[PDB]
Parts: structure tokens; C-alpha cells; sequence
């Protein structure tokens, strides 16, 4: 007999955690609220009317009532207070404890269920991890960069800066969490406790629910006080208590079935590992590693909520997207005046630029229309963009340990507008295959072994 | 007997979803609150007074009361507690279950109705979709471009990029949801469940409501306890319960009528597919496709709220709108006149403009009446507009990897006012087929391989 809204304290989380609640958690929260309602109703029902009316049996045979002008009433010669005394005594002694304390057992079981549901949200060690993960997930879902990505079928420096900051935050969080294995373990334990709690409530309640009967029969051995051997009592609340007990059993059965579904869902597919196979297969972004424990599980929960969050979060775990972002913001801070002052006119009166150890080629490079020599040193995974057609005066290109991809327009421009090529390489992988389709080259300079085992000079057959 | 604020846990949803509640959902929510109110009232009424005053009948005929100095009272020789006992016994055994458990049945039915109404708001797999859809819908309704468009009959950078971002968010959301089918199916299932629940409730309640009588007659066979065979009872709460049951019947009838209207509205017109036919007539946007399942459904739902939402949202579904947005942002960021400073008189003493790698042709181009040479480089999906007829002095057009389409007026202008054409192409798709219908051409320049395997010079047969 304590209002639901004050018992609700046990069952309430942040609205932020709404993402972390799969459908089974939501269903069990609803069912727990209903269980709490019937616990409160039964408790008030008992407290305000716990009556038990008892009448003595004048003819008693074998500790049992013999059950045998106009009719006249039977006279027992008992005070109202003697009737009250025998009611209290037979309600205390010869009434089954289940019919007495059922609405309190219901409340206690419901509170244990609520505590099991919300423990991992209240426990600080996992509450911190969940709130950190949900904040990161919401920021990734909010970031404009995740909109630009996945859309491949010039950007602002400030947003392009906070996007790299989000990459760093994701990396730090992943490093900090991916070794924990505490959220998964705690969730395992909570579900197991819920299942073995349901599997006990069902047995004991079904076993004892037959003891809630309306017509109780008591023999309390108080002959000195009232003068009657045995009494025939009547527990008026018994029918409504059976109804509430049966309704509670139905609710507990549903709760246990849902918890068994959750337990089975966790016993299969090994939630400690996360695949990301679908995204890397439908976006060609294969560079998304399998996520280890305590981070695979938290992603599996969001998949139960919305696969969209996982998809929009995978973009912040791929190295390809990181490279794209670093190229994109390399262009943001690179103006053209900072590029102009950095340029050098060399000994042959040719304007040159020398770059080394960057993540790629800034696109702002190719607006420096006076440039005549381009040098690229130790830059990985380069692709030549079409804007190279703007460098009408280019004569030399130096590729030092830099493999380069290219498509046809830029290729044609280079076929028609190049005089020299320098290459410094370790092996064949740093030799672009397209060089032999060129036609205006006047100098070629190769630094490295041109031969392989049993394949002498295959590199230069063309 | 739980106050209706605790029950209001089941009966509420976040106001973000007023857009998704048609008038029938609003009416059923109101009716459900009223039914909950009468359930609570009946529950407290029963708990505080579930009395059944019973008096014995001294003259009994055919298991019924014969009902046949100054007047004096009838002496029954029963203690107060024997009266209590027979009240309890006749209330348990000889009072109809409907008259006892009517308010609890009302509470159970109302809870089931509320659950069936809010399930699709609580179910994460559809709750996520509805939240996503409504957020996109509100952003589209409030976005400045939605009123910049539809009015056709120096722009903020932030606004200009968020409009583009909103276009892509609409595209991604449409792709993610349009193959769903789940929201509509689950809504239909909820409505069907409500309709069968109404059909069952009205049946059983009408069939049994006649059993709530005031004067009950009980024969419970307790002579060993009271000495009286049959009793004439009286359920003081019977008339109030009858009027409460009739009020509940009225509410259930209204609820069922509304739910059958919803079922009918869902059954006809094939809500799995939208039209946009009305919108695309008053907008001159024939490029707005029919919308498939799970997206047509929420469009239909919003139309039940305000058709303006769907109208202001349909702009982000037409390719023409995206093209116009890109043209407008392009012309804004590359100002009308900055172009004049950008022009160049070339080596052949012809005034030229060189453009590259844009999304289309800025309309500001065709105010540059001094032009003689136009260069277009790597621009997709170009259609030449009629305003090219303004450029009376045009003598050269260079299309470098820029496919172009055209209609007859601009085409005739170019037929009559062109001397040379240069084309740089990857394959035939970048060759405009109309060139052979030209008449005033003096130079043709093709850059690219004109031949394919076993198909020499088919490209140039014309
Ligand atoms: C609404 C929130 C309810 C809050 C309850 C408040 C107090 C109620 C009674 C107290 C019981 C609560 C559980 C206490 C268990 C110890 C918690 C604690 O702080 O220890 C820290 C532990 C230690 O980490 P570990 O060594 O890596 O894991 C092995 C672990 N010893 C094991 O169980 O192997 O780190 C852990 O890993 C935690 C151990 C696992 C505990 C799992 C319990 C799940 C549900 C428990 C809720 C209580 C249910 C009944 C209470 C309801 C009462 C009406
Ligand atoms: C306030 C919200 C109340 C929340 C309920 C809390 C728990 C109360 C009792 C639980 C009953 C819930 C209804 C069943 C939902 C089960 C969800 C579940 O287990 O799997 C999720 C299912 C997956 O199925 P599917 O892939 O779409 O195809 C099969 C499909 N079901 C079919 O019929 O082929 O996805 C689905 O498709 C869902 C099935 C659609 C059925 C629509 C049910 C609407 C009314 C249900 C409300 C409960 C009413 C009674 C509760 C009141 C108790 C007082
Ligand atoms: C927290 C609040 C929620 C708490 C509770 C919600 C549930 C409320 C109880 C509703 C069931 C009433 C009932 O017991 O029906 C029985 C009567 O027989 C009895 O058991 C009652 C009479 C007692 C005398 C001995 C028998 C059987 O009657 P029926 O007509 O055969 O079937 C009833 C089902 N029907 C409605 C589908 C027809
Ligand atoms: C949750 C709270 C909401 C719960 C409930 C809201 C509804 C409240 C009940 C109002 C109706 C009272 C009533 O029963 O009227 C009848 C009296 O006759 C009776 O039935 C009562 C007397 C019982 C004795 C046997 C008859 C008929 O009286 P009338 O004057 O012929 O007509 C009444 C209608 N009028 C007001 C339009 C005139
Ligand atoms: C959820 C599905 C399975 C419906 C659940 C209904 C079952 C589990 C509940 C509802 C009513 C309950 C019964 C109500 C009363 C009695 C009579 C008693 O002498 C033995 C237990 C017994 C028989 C209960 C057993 C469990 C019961 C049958
Ligand atoms: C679906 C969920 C929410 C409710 C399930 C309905 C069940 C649990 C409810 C509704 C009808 C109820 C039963 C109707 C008939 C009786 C007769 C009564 O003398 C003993 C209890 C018993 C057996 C009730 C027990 C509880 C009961 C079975
Ligand atoms: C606003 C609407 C929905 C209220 C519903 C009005 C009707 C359904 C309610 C209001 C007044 C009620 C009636 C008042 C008169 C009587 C006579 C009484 O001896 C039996 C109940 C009965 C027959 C009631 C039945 C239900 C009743 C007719
Ligand atoms: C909103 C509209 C549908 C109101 C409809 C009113 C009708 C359908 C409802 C309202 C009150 C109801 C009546 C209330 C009182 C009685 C008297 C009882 O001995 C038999 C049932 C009976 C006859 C009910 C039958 C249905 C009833 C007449």
C-alpha cells in the first residue's frame, strides 16, 4: 500500500537510454508496471479489508462440522468481541500464509525484477560506459560528416575540424572500452537472474495457489475463551485473491518467456564479436575491423533498436573515411597564398613544389597555375584527380615511393602535357602501370632494382 | 483502484507525435481516458462498499420467499456476525460474477486498448522509424528552401549547405524506410485487434449486464451455521453499477465505431502506395514519383493532420528541386559579376570563358553577351537552355567530357551561329548526336579513339 508513482522510483531510467532498451526490455518494463499495479491493488485490498468471518460449529464430528414452527436462528451466545477474537486467531493460525502475504510477495518479486532490469543502468562502472557510448553514438549520428559520407554512390574548416575531433574521440573511446567485457557480463547475469527468478516464482506460486480458498475451516483450541471447539470460517477476499494470483501467474509467464528469449538471443551468435560485414559489403569500405567484446555487445543492442545508428557509426571506424576526411580538411586550412609563399623557383628557373609525408595531395595545389614541376615523396594511396588539367605548364613529375592511380581524363592531359618522369621505388608495387601508355615523355629516371626472380626486365618490356 | 495518473503511464505518448495522431486516434485516446475514469470510480466504489445486505426468509416456497395489536418486527435470532457470514457467503456464491468484477474488467479492457493504441509508439522497430520520419518532416516543413521553392509561380553559407544536407537526409531516409512495410502492417494489426476487442466486449457485456440486479435471492445451504435455508439479499451498489455498465457500453460503442471507421479508411484506397498527383499539378514538378509502402503510410497519416506538411515535404523528392538548388547555390557562390573579372581574351583574339567541374551551368553565364568561346570541362548531365540565344556573338563551344542535350530553339540558334566545335570524349555517350544536323559549322575537332574492336568508324558514319 505505497503508491505506484513512488514505487516507480525503482523503474525509471534516462530517456537517453531509450536506445539501449530492445523490445524485450520495453515489454518487461510494461509488464513490471502492471505487476506493480496488481501488487499495490492487492496490498490495499488486504490492508483496508482483511476480514475473515468465522462462526462456531455446534455439532462437530471428527474435528469437522456435522453439517446437519418455522426456522429459527442458531444461538451461539458469543459477544461481538469473542467473534473478533476467533476471527483474529483463525486468521493468524489456520489461514495459509500465501493467501495472507500474496500481495507482498508480488511486490517483492516485482521490485527484484525492476532492480535486475535497471542495475546495469544504476551501477556506476557500467553506467559510465553506457552513457559515454550513447553520447558518442548520438554525436556520430549528429555529425554532418556522416551525411556527406555514404553518399558517394570544398567544405568548412570548422565542421571539418570537429569531424576529425570526433574520429579521435571515437578512437579513444574504442580503445578504452573494447577490452572491458563488463556491460556484456552484467547483462548476462541480469538476464540469468531474471530467468531463474521466474522459474522459481512460477513453481512455488502454482504449487501454493490452490490454498487460497473462500471456505476455510479452523480448529484453534480456544475453549476457555469462547467455549467452542472448532469454527467454520470464510475468507471473503479469497476469490479476488485467486483472480489476482492467476493474473499474476499469466504476467510472470509472459515475463519469463521474454527473458528466455533474451537469454537465447545472447546464447547464440556470440555477442562479444561484431561483424560489420553488411556495411563493408554494400559500401565497398572493407576497412572496418571486427569489434571486440563490450563494444560488440553495445552495438548489438542498437541493432535491436535501429540498424541506422550502427551504420552511421561504422563510418567513424573506417580508415578509408579517415583518409578522406584528412584530405578534405588538408584542403580547408590550405589556402593558396600559404601555398604561394611556400613555392620555390629552382636553379633551372622552373617553379617547383616539394612535399613529403602527407596523407595525400591537397586539391588547392592545382590552382597554382604557374607550377612546372611536381614532387611527391612517401605519400600513400595517391589518386591523381582531374584538376591536374589546370596546370598547363607542368613539365616534370617526381614520384618517390608513391603508387598512383588515375582515370582517363587526367591521364589524357598527362599524355599530352609531360616531358619527364622520375621514379624512386622499392619494388614493382610502386610502379604505375599506366606510364607505358604515355607518348610525349622525354626523360625517364628509375631508382631501384628493375628485376625479379626468374623475371629479368619484365618490368620494362613495355 | 489505482489513481489515474499511475494508469496515465500507459495512456500517454510524447507530444512530438501529435502529427501522427489522426482525429480517430485523438478521439479514442479521449474515450480511453474516460473509460479508465469509470473503471477507477467503480473500483473504489466496490472496495469501499461491496456490501450485500441479506435477511433470512422464514416462510419459503419452492426455494423462494413466500413474501406473505400493532405491527412488530420479525425476530430472526441472528448475531451481527452470523449476518456478516451469510452476507459473505451469498456474495461469494449467489451473486453474479459480472456484478462483482465489472470494474476490474473495465480496467483490463481499457489497458488492452491503450496498449494496442501505443504499441507502435513503444515498439523500437517502428518507434525509431516514426521518430526519424517526424524529425525529417519538421525540418523540411521549417526549412527556408521549402518556401523559397513553391513560390516561383547573397544566400547564407550555413543555410545553403544545410539545405543540401537535408536533401541527402531525405534521400537516405526514403531509401531506408521505403522498403520497410512494417509500420503500416503493425498499425493495421493494432486496429484489427481493437475492432475484435470491441466486438467481444460489446457481446459479453450486453449479454451479462442484465445480471446486475438489486434484489438477489440466495440459497446457500447453511443450516448448521445459521438455521435458515434461504435468504433475501440486496446489492445496494447494483443500480450504480448498472448505470456505470451502460455508460461503459456507450463508450465501447463509440470506440468501436471509430475503430471500424479507421479499419475502413485503411482497407480502401490501398494506403501502401502514395500518389503526389495533387501536389505535382500545383507545383510544375512532374518528377515526383509514387511512394511505396511504409512511406506512403506515414504520408497518408500526416495528410490526416495537415496536407501542408506533405506538400512542403514533397519538394525534397523531385530531382528538379535538387537541380534548382544546386543552380541557385552555384550562382550565389560564384557571383553574377565576379565572372566578368574572370573572363579572358585568348590567343586567337576571342573572348573566352573556361569552366570546369561544376554541377551544371550557372544562369549568370548567359548575361555575358560579349562571349565568343565557351569551354565546359567535366560537367555532368547538362541541358542547354534557350537563353543561349542571347549570346549572339558565340563562335566556339568546347565540350570536354560534358554530355549535352538541347531543344529546338537553342538548337537552331546554334545551327545558325557557330563556326567551330571541339569535343574531348571518353566514349560515344559524350558525343552529342545533334552535331550532324548542323549546317554552319566550319571546324570539327574530336579528341579520343574513334574506333572499337571490329566496329571501325561506325561512330562517324554521319
Ligand atoms: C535499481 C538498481 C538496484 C541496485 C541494488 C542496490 C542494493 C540491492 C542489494 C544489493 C545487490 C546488488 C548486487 C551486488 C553485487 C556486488 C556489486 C559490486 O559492487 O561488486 C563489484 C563487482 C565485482 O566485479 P567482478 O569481480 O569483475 O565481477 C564478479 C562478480 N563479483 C560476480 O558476480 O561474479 O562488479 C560486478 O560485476 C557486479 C556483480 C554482478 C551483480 C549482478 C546483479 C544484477 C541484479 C542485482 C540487483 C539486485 C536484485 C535484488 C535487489 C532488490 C531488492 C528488493
Ligand atoms: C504500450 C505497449 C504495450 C507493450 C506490450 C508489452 C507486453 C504485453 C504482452 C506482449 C504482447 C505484444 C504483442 C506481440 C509482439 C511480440 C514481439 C516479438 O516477439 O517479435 C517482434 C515481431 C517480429 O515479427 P515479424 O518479423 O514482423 O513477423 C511475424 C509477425 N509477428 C506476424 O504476425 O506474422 O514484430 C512484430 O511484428 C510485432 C507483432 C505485431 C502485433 C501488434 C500488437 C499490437 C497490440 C499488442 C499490445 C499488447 C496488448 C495486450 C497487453 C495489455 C495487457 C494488459
Ligand atoms: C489489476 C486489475 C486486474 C485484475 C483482475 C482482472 C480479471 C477480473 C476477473 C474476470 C473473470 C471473472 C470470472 O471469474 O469468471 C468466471 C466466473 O466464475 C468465478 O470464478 C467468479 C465467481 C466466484 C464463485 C465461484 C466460482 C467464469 O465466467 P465466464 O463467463 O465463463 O468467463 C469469463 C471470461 N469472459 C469475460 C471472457 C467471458
Ligand atoms: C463516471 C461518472 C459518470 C457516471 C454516470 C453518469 C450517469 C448518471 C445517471 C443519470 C441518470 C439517472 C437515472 O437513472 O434516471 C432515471 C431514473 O430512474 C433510475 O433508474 C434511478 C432510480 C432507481 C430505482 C429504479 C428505477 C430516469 O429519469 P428521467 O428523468 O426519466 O431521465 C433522466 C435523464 N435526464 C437527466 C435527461 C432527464
Ligand atoms: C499464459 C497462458 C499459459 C495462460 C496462463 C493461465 C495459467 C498459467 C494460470 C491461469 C489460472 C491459473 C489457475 C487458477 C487456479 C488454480 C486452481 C488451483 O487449485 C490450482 C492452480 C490453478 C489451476 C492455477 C494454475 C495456473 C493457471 C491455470
Ligand atoms: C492476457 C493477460 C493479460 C490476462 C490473462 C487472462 C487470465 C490470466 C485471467 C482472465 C480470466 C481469469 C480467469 C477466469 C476464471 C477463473 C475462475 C476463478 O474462480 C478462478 C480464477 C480464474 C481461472 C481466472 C484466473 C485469471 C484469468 C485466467
Ligand atoms: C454521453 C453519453 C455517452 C452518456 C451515455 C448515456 C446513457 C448511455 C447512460 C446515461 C444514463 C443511463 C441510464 C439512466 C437510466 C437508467 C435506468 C436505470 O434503472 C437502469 C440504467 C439506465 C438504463 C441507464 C443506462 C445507461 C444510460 C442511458
Ligand atoms: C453511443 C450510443 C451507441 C448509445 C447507445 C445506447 C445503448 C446502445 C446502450 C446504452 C445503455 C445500454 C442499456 C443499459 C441498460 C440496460 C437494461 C438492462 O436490463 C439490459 C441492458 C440494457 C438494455 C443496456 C443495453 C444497451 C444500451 C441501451
Amino acid at each position: 500500500m505505497i503508491p505506484v508513482t513512488e514505487l516507480r522510483y525503482f523503474a525509471d531510467t534516462q530517456p537517453a537510454y531509450r536506445i539501449l532498451k530492445p523490445w524485450w526490455d520495453v515489454f518487461t518494463d510494461y509488464i513490471s508496471i502492471v505487476m506493480l499495479m496488481i501488487a499495490v491493488f492487492g496490498g490495499t485490498l488486504q490492508v483496508t479489508q482483511d476480514k475473515m468471518i468465522c462462526l462456531p460449529c455446534k455439532w462437530v464430528t471428527k474435528d469437522s462440522c456435522n453439517d446437519s414452527t418455522g426456522p429459527t436462528g442458531i444461538k451461539y451466545d458469543l459477544d461481538r468481541h469473542q467473534y473478533n477474537y476467533v476471527d483474529a486467531v483463525c486468521y493468524e493460525n489456520r489461514l495459509h500464509w500465501f493467501a495472507k502475504y500474496f500481495p507482498y510477495l508480488v511486490l517483492l518479486h516485482t521490485l527484484i525484477f525492476l532492480a535486475c532490469s535497471n542495475f546495469w543502468f544504476k551501477f556506476p562502472r557500467t553506467s559510465s560506459k553506457l552513457e559515454h557510448f550513447v553520447s558518442i553514438l548520438l554525436k556520430c549520428f549528429d555529425s554532418p560528416w556522416t551525411t556527406r559520407a555514404l553518399s558517394e554512390t570544398v567544405l568548412d574548416k570548422k565542421e571539418g575540424e570537429q569531424a576529425k575531433a570526433l574520429f579521435e574521440k571515437v578512437k579513444k573511446f574504442r580503445t578504452h572500452v573494447e577490452e572491458g567485457d563488463i556491460v556484456y557480463r552484467l547483462y548476462m547475469r541480469q538476464t540469468i537472474i531474471k530467468v531463474i527468478k521466474f522459474i522459481l516464482i512460477i513453481c512455488y506460486t502454482v504449487y501454493y495457489v490452490h490454498n487460497i480458498k473462500f471456505d476455510v475451516d479452523c480448529t484453534v483450541d480456544i475453549e476457555s475463551l469462547t467455549g467452542y471447539r472448532t469454527y467454520r470460517c470464510a475468507h471473503p477476499l479469497a476469490t479476488l485473491f485467486k483472480i489476482l494470483a492467476s493474473f499474476y501467474i499469466s504476467l510472470v509467464i509472459f515475463y519469463g518467456l521474454i527473458c528466455m528469449y533474451t537469454l537465447w538471443w545472447m546464447l547464440r551468435r556470440s555477442l562479444k564479436k561484431y561483424s560489420f560485414e553488411s556495411i563493408r559489403e554494400e559500401s565497398s569500405y572493407s576497412d572496418i575491423p571486427d569489434v571486440k567484446n563490450d563494444f560488440a555487445f553495445m552495438l548489438h543492442l542498437i541493432d535491436q533498436y535501429d540498424p541506422l545508428y550502427s551504420k552511421r557509426f561504422a563510418v567513424f571506424l573506417s580508415e578509408v573515411s579517415e583518409n578522406k576526411l584528412r584530405q578534405l580538411n588538408l584542403n580547408n586550412e590550405w589556402t593558396l597564398d600559404k601555398l604561394r609563399q611556400r613555392l620555390t623557383k629552382n636553379a633551372q628557373d622552373k617553379l617547383e613544389l616539394h612535399l613529403f609525408m602527407l596523407s595525400g595531395i591537397p586539391d588547392t595545389v592545382f590552382d597554382l597555375v604557374e607550377l612546372e614541376v611536381l614532387k611527391l615523396e612517401l605519400i600513400p594511396d595517391v589518386t591523381i584527380p582531374p584538376s591536374i588539367a589546370q596546370l598547363t605548364g607542368l613539365k616534370e613529375l617526381w614520384l618517390y615511393h608513391t603508387a598512383a592511380k588515375i582515370e582517363a581524363p587526367a591521364l589524357a592531359f598527362l599524355r599530352e602535357n609531360l616531358r619527364a618522369l622520375h621514379i624512386k621505388f622499392t619494388d614493382i608495387k610502386e610502379i604505375p602501370l599506366w606510364i607505358y601508355s604515355l607518348k610525349t615523355l622525354e626523360e625517364l629516371h628509375l631508382t631501384g632494382n628493375l628485376s625479379a626472380e626468374n623475371n629479368r626486365y619484365i618490368v620494362i618490356d613495355g
